């Protein structure tokens, strides 16, 4: 169970904040701030955790949603980022992320963006 | 606000069962049972959709994650799904989705599934 | 060896074309027209095939790229799909695709879409 | 034109080889050898870049394909590079990937890896 090790404050490559609680259930719930892209001020995510990760190394299974609307704008889209959480001394969020745009039919082909976020503690 | 439309249960190509209730703020909790794969039984579902999408024939994005255990079972992985809903006489859920499982950083380059699935409310 | 199965005219559920030839070795050699995005007639494309699959009823696994630069336009764009064909009387191809744009470095984390194309031999 | 920037030996993260010949016309072709997973030695790749990127600054969109036969192995599977090439002193190649295995219809929904690698001209 790394609930401690997952709650807090977490930065990624791009100078993104990531702001979460990690429930003992398996619950994440939190905030999430971008530095890029049509975004501004914070965000509600919400997620889930694997609370009882295999002992032998492996890194613990999370994920969760942002949808980009919030009292400052709506850009019409959600981010989900899947990923493992590493723990030790350099402690790594290690993330693929699809990002979806609401569109007609017509565009929907081109609808969703794929990208990779790697988050720590430090930054 | 698709709070009506997207509240209730839905099924994808796979046989799977999604059961949801999306919340007037933008919350989807839930449950998922998957008809493949190392699962059983319903696991608990959180994620957010866009409540006010634009109203000039767009779908509305949406996002959810299920961590792979249960009373049941742990599979030591978490699915993203990442999408949109689609209203009107064939409503639709359409997704691509990150299924990363828990690895050794030796094996983290094999760590993530990615696939799509259809949802709709009849089958 | 599907080389025979492979070679030929597929279409997709865009009404894209797809006209390939496959060799002995694994080679994939064609051309591709696509019905959506900024394409206009005919693309080279290149690729590779698994030409000794497992005999087990596995599918063949496959891919290629299109650079979107002919003599009429050029998108500055490139996808690939990833996939496998499957034979037998209602013969698919099965890919997901990653289209990537040449972007500056700060715009790079949405460079990239992410996709699934489903070709027959009829349409 | 990247033509030369292109050519010649690439290492990525996972200490894989990356060997490629750029074309005039926006031909790649070359070997790939992996550091991990079911492959020994090298095996073919062939795919496409943008001859005649912009000059803004921005990346060179390129992808190619590795089929996984050769004289020693056959894993039957493929994958996929889409990118781009990124010039200047510390010169890239910023990749996502998708390897497809070949498999039953019953297990399609867990035949393809989604991953990242960056290759650069030295290590």
């Amino acid at each position: 169970r790394d609930e401690a090790g997952i709650t807090g404050t977490w930065y990624n490559q791009l100078g993104s904040t990531f702001i979460v609680t990690a429930g003992a259930d398996g619950a994440l719930t939190g905030t999430y701030e971008s530095a890029v892209g049509n975004a501004e001020s914070r965000y509600v995510l919400t997620g889930r955790y694997d609370s009882a990760p295999a002992t032998d190394g492996s890194g613990t299974a999370l994920g969760w949603t942002v949808a980009w609307k919030n009292n400052y704008r709506n850009a019409h889209s959600a981010t989900t980022w899947s990923g493992q959480y590493v723990g030790g001394a350099e402690a790594r969020i290690n993330t693929q992320w699809l990002l979806t745009c609401g569109t007609t039919e017509a565009n929907a082909w081109k609808s969703t963006l794929v990208g990779h976020d790697t988050f720590t503690k430090v930054k």
